[PDB]
């Protein structure tokens, strides 16, 4: 499965524009996700207990997550599909420290594709989101690969 240079950039271009305050857009994700998804958040041992987007907001350790996820997912997007080594240590934790389930991966996706949709209408209109839909198919294809290996269903 293969994006061609053009979708990649139009990855690379919306993801320039998150990597202006990146700590506010993982903030957004997660609040998107824990609202749309409420069960996700229970596999947070430290953010569980929060109760509504003001105390997701106030929270300096979630804050810092966030900028550690889209940190992390932007190294992976920058490879454009060579990601092999980025994603075998995410694979792993994944799997077997935090036992993420590939539909947990589709909702996070979701959150990511919804924020940007709102936040960046300049350079995540269709073709670009459709891009973006492309780069994050292809990352949840090779971990879902690399969950097998590893013994994990999910
Ligand atoms: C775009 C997909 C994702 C990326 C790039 C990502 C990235 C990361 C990174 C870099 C870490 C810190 C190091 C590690 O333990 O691997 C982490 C931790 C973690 N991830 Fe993810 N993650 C993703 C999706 C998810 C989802 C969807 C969930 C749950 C629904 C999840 C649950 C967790 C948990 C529970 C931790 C430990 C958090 C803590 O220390 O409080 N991850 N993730």
């Amino acid at each position: 499965m293969v994006l061609s240079e053009g979708e990649w950039q139009l990855v690379l271009h919306v993801w320039a524009k998150v990597e202006a305050d990146v700590a506010g857009h993982g903030q957004d994700i997660y609040i998107r996700l824990f609202k749309s998804h409420p069960e996700t958040l229970e596999k947070f041992d430290r953010f569980k207990h929060l109760k509504t987007e003001a105390e997701m907001k106030a929270s300096e350790d979630l804050k810092k997550q966030g900028v550690r996820v889209l940190t992390a997912l932007g190294a992976i997007l920058k490879k454009k599909g060579h990601h092999e080594a980025e994603l075998k240590p995410l694979a792993q934790s994944h799997a077997t420290k935090h036992k993420i389930p590939i539909k947990y991966l589709e909702f996070i996706s979701e959150a990511i594709i919804h924020v940007l949709h709102s936040r960046h209408p300049g350079n995540f209109g269709a073709d670009a989101q459709g891009a973006m839909n492309k780069a994050l198919e292809l990352f949840r294809k090779d971990i879902a690969a690399k969950y097998k290996e590893l013994g994990y269903q999910g």
